[PDB]
């Protein structure tokens, strides 16, 4: 068969190190790319082929109670340990991650079908924005 | 509202580099950490929170049609343009991607109920293979 649709679940990746090695890709990336399980969407038309892969990498969880002290062990990020307290300022929920590092928190809401995070440390802000899936 | 309970879809990432420098995460990790995308899920009951977060690596998606050579830009592996042009052998379908790297290319096909990515640079050979979803 030609027909090559569908959605494609890695099984296996044999010597995907000794590939990305010929294509000069430093160490610190194909140590992750090695392990990862690929999923590959093909969507074919006759001759004309749309692909897209994306792989799964790390989970985390974080459980605590606002208002209620916790240690936090940032492990997907710079594995620091820090002493977090969230709170509801308003309605936002607003988190501190006291440590080593200056301004440390990050504070999270909701508007409508939204959810917007932003994260502090020192003079830098990330913000990232959410959408209910 | 305070109800943040649900599965949250990012859709946006402003400033994580920034971020992720302030907190002291070395070059070759932000360079790979910026390529993530993240599902957040919250599961709220009053003031008590567990989250899950997952992070996803998305590759960008390709359209090529068979036949037409084209520039394909290798975002997600070395970061080369090369001339790709894939054609039927049989059921085979094979790429050849002309450019710095001798005898680079790639070959999918299916076989019984899986489909094989043979991928090849010189004389190192990648061989995947997946499961249909």
């Amino acid at each position: 068969t030609r027909d090559q649709n569908g959605t494609w679940e890695m099984e296996s990746n044999e010597n995907f190190e000794g590939y990305m090695k010929a294509l000069d890709i430093d160490f610190a990336t194909r140590k992750i790319a090695v392990r990862l399980t690929q999923t590959k969407v093909i969507d074919q038309d006759g001759d004309n082929f749309k692909t897209k892969t994306t792989s799964t990498f790390r989970n985390w969880d974080v459980d605590f109670t606002v208002g209620v002290e916790f240690d936090e062990y940032t492990k997907s990020l710079d594995n620091r340990h820090v002493k977090a307290l969230v709170t509801w300022e308003g309605d936002v929920l607003v988190c501190v991650q006291k440590g080593e590092k200056e301004n440390r928190g990050w504070k999270q809401w909701i508007e409508g079908d939204k959810l917007y995070l932003e994260l502090t440390c020192g003079d830098q802000v990330c913000r990232q924005v959410f959408k209910k899936k």
